[PDB]
């Protein structure tokens, strides 16, 4: 482990983000799973639910999750990886790249940003 300090970082309060993305079902090369992704900093993981959790049932859950512990970098995909997509970001983790789709250019960036904030865990954790 060993936690190293930094001179003087910047940015903070990644702030949780929500929306509806389309992750390419691992069980299909073309079909995307439209779920409501929610960048939870407290959980330090990514949870995407069929729909808002406020409409779901207390005894509900997420179709899938993504531990931030994996994610390393969140950059915009490329036409050499997954073209035909304007606002598409690739979540770089251990050594993989998740292809997700955004509604507009905002959500996209935002997400990318949020995913870039929750990943950078700001200046420090907590």
């Amino acid at each position: 482990g060993s936690s190293g300090s930094s001179g003087m970082p910047y940015v903070d309060r990644q702030n949780r983000i929500c929306g509806f993305l389309d992750i390419e079902d691992n069980e299909n090369s073309g079909k995307f799973l439209r779920r409501y992704f929610i960048l939870d900093t407290q959980a330090n993981c990514l949870l995407w639910y069929m729909d808002n959790p406020q409409n779901l049932a207390v005894g509900a859950g997420a179709v899938g999750s993504l531990q931030l512990t994996y994610i390393s970098k969140v950059s915009i995909a490329t036409p050499k990886q997954k073209p035909k997509t304007p606002f598409c970001f690739v979540i770089n983790a251990l050594s993989q790249r998740y292809f997700l789709q955004a509604n507009d250019q905002k959500d996209l960036k935002d997400w990318v940003e949020a995913l870039n904030q929750a990943s950078k865990s700001g200046p420090s954790s907590g």
